DNA sequence: CATCGTCGTTAACAAATGTTAATGCCTAC
DNA sequence: GTAGGCATTAACATTTGTTAACGACGAT
């Protein structure tokens, strides 16, 4: 965090210079037969998947310092067919071959447990996200996703809590949840304001009252408290 | 397997005990949050979370040689409040508390990479499970879970196919998906098979034609083709 | 010699959400 | 000036959440 910044210098040590991707660009696609380990240093990215007929799916987001792996370590094959798209205007990432990495992770066990940490922090995120999205309908999905964006991308302002995501398409939010229509999200989104909770001013969302989202997505909120204390501690 | 069981008695070299867990008991729980690493070597176990309204859901079934974490290795804190209840009559699980394991993997990297890889398989599993459940809702959710049971717990008669598990009852199969009402499951299962996409005869679940299940849970099928490809090969 | 439970099925009604369409506003170009 | 992206709302089809009745089956 820390841990990440030292990992960056460890990468620059082994002669791995960073590459600067711009918005809309794909760092890797669900068709590229080569697999990478990807150290996202700064910037915001999303992980998509496109069905045979074009029906896409926004799996989750990646922000700041984190690692995304397109392939297994020992076999160096593929773990799945997904795309890593850049949401931020400009994001820095270190692109390494899987063929190395385990060479680079044999090594010195400080950065070796680091990558492991991230991977252990992912299985926890996916579980909690899979929890709450299912126990309640596509409403529960929305509040859950919003709760995520609220903590990491949120900024405390006197009018409420604004998402710093500039911009945030409404067709995009449906993608992140299960909803596949711009209309159906809007049906829910001023069914999301309300009884109590958000607001959409000038052209960005503003969170006023978090517990309504909290009680609809309890495990993600509990996940944050556990795996991400600081980012959780900022708004409680 | 062959890469799991040489890691096996690296555990009781270093002296870690083979523990016997029978049906019903929980290798860890929600309300007495203790933090282990757990090497399941044989048996079938499920991962359950219970909310305060009393609604439960099955996040996943762990079976055979696999690893389950209830704690991070660096902070040694909890990853989330969950219960590892064992579906199986049998079970031999290896309990490794967290402060232990951290450099029982510093150890020697050859068995770390095994543990690392299991997590990689987990992440890609959760994502694929998340993709297929979300896009096509509950009907998709069921077809997904069915295809999972169809593969990993698979049987072949002149049947068509079959899931080895008994004590697979529709209120629990519903729990694996989002459904909390036994009748809502029957509605689907009954409907699902004037499509004749299984038989329920002999009080167990006899599917048909994987292609119907495959078409509704594509990412899950794909996952079995990229990870655990051997298991994908028996049922084609 | 069985029964009291389960558990699966079906129907019927409240609710959510999938789907297509019509609208008026926009910045991109 | 467009032409298209996006937000919003309406009206309707389908899916589901929910409860309950009925009835079969099997631990016991
Ligand atoms: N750098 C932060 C955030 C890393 C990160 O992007 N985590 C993912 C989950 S592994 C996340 O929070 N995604 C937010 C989302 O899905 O929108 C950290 O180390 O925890
Ligand atoms: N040990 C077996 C199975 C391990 C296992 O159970 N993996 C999980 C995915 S992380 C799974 O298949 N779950 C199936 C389910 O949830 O029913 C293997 O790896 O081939």
């Amino acid at each position: 965090n820390a841990q990440a910044e030292e990992f960056k210098k460890y990468l620059e040590t082994n002669g791995i210079k960073p590459k600067q991707f711009h918005k809309k660009e794909l760092i890797f696609n669900q068709w590229d037969p080569q697999e990478y380990c990807i150290f996202l240093y700064d910037g915001i990215t999303k992980l998509t998947s496109i069905s045979e007929n074009g029906t896409i799916m926004n799996l989750q987001y990646y922000k700041g310092a984190f690692v995304i792996m397109s392939g297994f370590i020992d076999t160096e094959t593929s773990v799945g067919y997904y795309n890593l798209e850049v949401i931020s205007e400009q994001a820095t990432a270190y692109v390494i071959k899987i063929n190395e990495l385990k060479e680079l992770l044999s090594k010195n066990l400080t950065h070796f447990f680091y990558v492991f940490q991230t991977l252990q922090k992912q299985v926890s995120y996916s579980l909690a996200k899979f929890n709450d999205f299912s126990i309640n309908g596509k409403l529960g999905s929305i509040c859950g996703q919003l709760l995520i964006l609220t903590y990491v991308y949120g900024k405390e302002t006197p009018d409420g809590i604004k998402i710093t995501l500039d911009n945030l398409t409404m067709q995009e939010l449906g993608y992140s949840s299960g909803i596949a229509h711009s209309s159906a999200v809007s049906r829910i989104i001023s069914k999301l304001k309300q009884e109590k909770v958000i607001v959409y001013k000038n052209s960005c969302f503003y969170v006023q009252n978090l517990d309504y989202l909290k009680r609809y997505a309890p495990k993600l909120d509990e996940w944050f408290y556990l795996a991400c204390p600081a980012t959780w501690g900022k708004l409680n």
